[PDB]
């Protein structure tokens, strides 16, 4: 089972899914450092990933390519955090990686952080990353060539993100 794109989404993804925060890497991530003090912070890119662990964040679950070639290590991180892996091809959410991603906030909320690769592209994780978060999470993409994503977690937004789930083709 897998929802995949239709062409209105495909179009209308294009549009920042919370505020944009621009400029020059790392300057985004500057901007936004404060926000990441309070709040749960997932991430979904190895670029977002690398960039807010570089200014001293530890994302709850970050996403990213399987295929990576990991950079910021941290000894720390790598004794403590879960390492998962999902496929989920282009353009689409597989149960899969909705699985992975709820099984992920149960780890989380036991104090566990949690990396997925991804075999296949994770872009499309913000959606379910949104859906199974506790409110208040913040939920950082990459729009290339333009900068971050810093969607946070509301009733609202939650609300937003269904519908555009159910707007997606179901496929067997």
């Amino acid at each position: 089972m897998f929802f995949r794109l239709t062409r209105e989404l495909r179009d209308e993804l294009k549009r920042p899914l919370g505020e944009l925060v621009r400029g020059p890497i790392p300057e985004p991530y500057l901007k936004v450092r404060g926000e990441l003090e309070k709040h749960p912070v997932v991430t979904v890119g190895d670029v977002v990933t690398e960039n807010v662990l570089k200014i001293g964040v530890k994302p709850i679950i970050a996403l990213y390519d399987l295929k990576t070639k990991r950079k910021e290590y941290s000894p720390e991180i790598e004794d403590t955090a879960v390492f998962l892996t999902v496929t989920n091809p282009p353009g689409t959410i597989t149960k899969a990686l909705l699985d992975t991603v709820r099984k992920a906030f149960g780890l989380a909320e036991r104090g566990r952080n949690v990396h997925i690769l991804v075999s296949g592209e994770e872009d499309l994780a913000a959606i379910p990353a949104v859906l199974y978060a506790p409110l208040g999470t913040l939920v950082l993409y990459g729009q290339p060539d333009e900068g971050v994503v810093l969607i946070k977690v509301t009733p609202e937004c939650k609300r937003r993100c269904a519908k555009i789930l159910a707007s997606m083709e179901v496929v067997r």
